[PDB]
């Protein structure tokens, strides 16, 4: 196997070729590649929260070298991309893309085993900055999210997002209770916090939000001293003014965003993102969304009498 053959046989576009060619220079880790398999895969993707539909398909379809050699090179390469910047946030890492289905499910849950692999490296940097096992594994079951999303949006199997599991498995990303945050740096080269919120965990209390927010700031002086982000920021459609024509007075989403400061700029679409976040929409007809939340009503009723959504960037100074 090469980058030309590899291309080949997995189905993927010429809008592939720079990332296989940067695969095939790095060449095999110099860790051996070793997937858990049986009752070991059911475990350890328990532990990481993957529904259970996906778990057997998971594990049944998990490739080998002799199996599956053109995605084994693939799987190998990509693994050692990352295990090559683990860590380190003034080096942009793009994992791959969403590989093509066709070729069956090891291409479709391509980047669960990439994660896999990449475990005992992205756990090893984790110990060298001390970080406590339980959010190392609260951290991890962002990869269970990935596939329920997916199989949530879609009706199949796969990830969702591979780029949010490649910046976490690169050790980029902590969850620190009900909220996410990465390691970034903004435009002009100053350090910054991304901050995310994940879809499992429940409703934002303000609790749960501010026990969060006060842990960030002294969680990454204590392991990443070097980075020394003082700033968070964020883009989304919970940002959007007109969300206030629509919630109750006591919604957490508009009392919560009163701390946030909101940037000027260019408009931001929203009507794909509000539409991904509030229903993992996937181009059904609107009249047959779900109507329960005051939230959900909104959004289709404001969608509906040709009105728009937007998302907004906006940021903190930490607490
Ligand atoms: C808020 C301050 C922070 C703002 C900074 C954000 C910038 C950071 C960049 C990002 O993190 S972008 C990714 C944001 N993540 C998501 O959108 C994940 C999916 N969204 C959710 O899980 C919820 O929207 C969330 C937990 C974040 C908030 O839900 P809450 O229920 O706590 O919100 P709220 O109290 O404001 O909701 C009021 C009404 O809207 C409804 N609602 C809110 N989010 C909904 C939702 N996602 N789907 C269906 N309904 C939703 C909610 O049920 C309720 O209706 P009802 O009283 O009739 O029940
Ligand atoms: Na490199």
């Amino acid at each position: 196997m090469d980058a030309e053959s590899v291309r080949r046989q997995l189905r993927l576009g010429e809008n592939a070729t720079a990332w296989l060619s940067r695969l095939e220079e790095l060449g095999p880790p110099p860790e051996p590649v070793r997937l858990p398999q049986g009752d070991e895969a059911r475990d350890l993707l328990h532990r990481l929260e993957v529904p259970a539909p996906d778990v057997e398909e998971i594990v049944a379809a998990t490739p080998g070298p002799d199996r599956d050699p053109a995605l084994w090179w693939l799987l190998e390469r990509a693994h050692h991309e990352l295990v090559r910047h683990m860590g380190d946030y003034k080096v942009k890492v793009r994992g791959g893309p969403t590989l093509p289905y066709e070729t069956g499910a090891a291409a479709r849950y391509f980047h669960v085993y990439v994660f896999l692999a990449t475990l005992p490296a992205l756990r090893r940097f984790h110990a060298t900055r001390d970080i406590p096992e339980a959010t190392t594994w609260e951290t991890l079951t962002q990869l269970g999210e990935s596939v329920a999303i997916h199989r949530r949006k879609y009706g199949e199997g796969g990830t969702n997002m591979p780029w949010w599991l490649t910046l976490l498995v690169r050790g980029l990303v902590y969850r620190l209770g009900r909220l996410q945050y990465n390691l970034a740096v903004a435009k002009d080269g100053t350090p910054v916090l991304g901050l995310h919120i994940p879809e499992v965990g429940g409703p934002l209390i303000p609790d749960i939000y501010y026990d969060s927010l006060r842990r960030a700031r002294p969680f990454f002086e204590r392991h990443f001293p070097e980075h020394g982000a003082r700033a968070a920021t964020g883009t989304s459609w919970l940002l959007d003014p007109q969300l206030a024509e629509y919630l109750a007075e006591d919604s957490h989403i508009l009392q919560l965003r009163r701390g946030w400061t909101l940037l000027d700029s260019e408009p931001q679409d929203g009507d794909d993102a509000i539409l991904e976040f509030v229903f993992r929409y996937n181009g059904q007809p609107l009249e047959e969304l779900p109507q329960r939340s005051t939230l959900e009503k909104a959004v289709v009723t404001h969608l509906l009498a040709g009105r728009h959504w937007y998302q907004r960037s906006g940021r903190i100074e930490l607490p």
